[PDB]
């Protein structure tokens, strides 16, 4: 689940509470939820603990979730997450962020 639709499910005074588990205010609250801010690795840490069955660091974050607590993943890569099968194999993609086009070099002898 995501911070939007959770938010969504709490009332505004419930959404309240949920806030302070972060120790954030309201409005910013509802802003990782919208994705107008950034999110911290420590704050993605705070929401899946604020819910812990809902919103996870995996859902904030499940592009960058492999990079910030990559020693957490290597748990699961390695087969012991057999219990339930998880979208995943990040690893065995790897998109370019590098445009080789762009790079030009030049000399004369």
């Amino acid at each position: 689940m995501t911070l939007k639709e959770f938010i969504k499910s709490l009332r505004v005074g419930d959404a309240k509470k949920f806030a302070a588990r972060l120790g954030v205010s309201p409005s910013y609250l509802s802003q990782m939820a919208s994705g107008r801010t950034a999110i911290s690795p420590t704050r993605a840490l705070m929401i899946e603990s604020a819910t812990e069955g809902q919103v996870s660091r995996a859902e904030l974050r499940p592009h960058d979730w492999e990079l910030i607590w990559p020693e957490y993943a290597s748990g699961i890569r390695l087969g012991q997450t057999h219990v339930v099968h998880a979208e995943g194999d990040c690893s065995a993609c790897l998109s370019d962020g590098v445009d080789s086009g762009s790079s030009h070099h030049h000399h004369h002898h």
